[PDB]
């Protein structure tokens, strides 16, 4: 029996509804029915790691179903950091993705995937008609941490240059930010918030209230 009770209580997962636990848990039940974990170099992942790491791949598609993650077959963790393509994570950084910090490796990784399922653009699959204005808010919200870069530097900004020059690396840590910090998007790009959380099915913040 996976410990999947145990495996719900780290910070990332801890705002969410008794309905969104289960629902997540029966997701990340079927990702380990369908996807293998594969630790390399030695490392060993106990029953809750694995339980853990599926559940964090489940969360960005929690609404939008686990045929969103259908462009992989297996996840390569290696111990620690260095298409249809194998996810590739190392363990360090997954146990910094428990934590509610702003940090999620594989939440950025699912990003990834979102966008290119199609060019790694930024953009997920939205609606036609909607392309032009979240590429014009996703550019905005770019340039606006770049200016934060050139006032303040690189270690004082909250966001790495990469983000403010890839749309397809701003689009990724904004959805960590989506998931594990939203006070650090919400209050700061609304118009894009608002475009994420439709595109999610998910409001992370009202979640901390209820
Ligand atoms: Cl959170």
């Amino acid at each position: 029996e996976m410990p999947w009770e145990q495996a719900l209580a780290i910070p990332v997962l801890a705002h969410l509804s008794s309905t969104e636990q289960h629902k997540l848990t029966q997701m990340a039940a079927r990702f380990l029915q369908q996807k293998r974990l594969v630790a390399l170099q030695g490392l060993e992942l106990t029953p809750l790691h694995q339980a853990r790491i599926a559940m964090l791949f489940c969360l960005p598609v929690l609404e939008l179903g686990i045929e969103w993650l259908d462009g992989f077959h297996e996840v390569l963790i290696y111990p620690a950091p260095f298409q249809q393509g194998p996810v590739v994570l190392n363990w360090l950084d997954i146990q910094d993705s428990f934590d509610a910090s702003g940090f999620n490796l594989v939440v950025h990784e699912v990003a990834h995937k979102l966008d290119t399922r199609d060019r790694a653009s930024g953009v997920p699959l939205i609606p036609l008609r909607e392309v032009a204005g979240w590429e014009h808010d996703l550019h905005a919200a770019m340039n606006n941490i770049q200016d934060e870069i050139d006032l303040v530097g690189e270690s004082a900004a909250s966001i790495d240059a990469y983000a403010a020059t890839d749309p397809a690396e701003c689009f990724a840590v904004l959805s960590e930010y989506f998931f594990s910090a939203p006070e650090l998007f919400a209050p700061r790009f609304p118009a894009l918030w608002q475009r994420f959380c439709h595109f999610y099915r998910q409001d992370p913040l009202a979640r901390r209230r209820e």
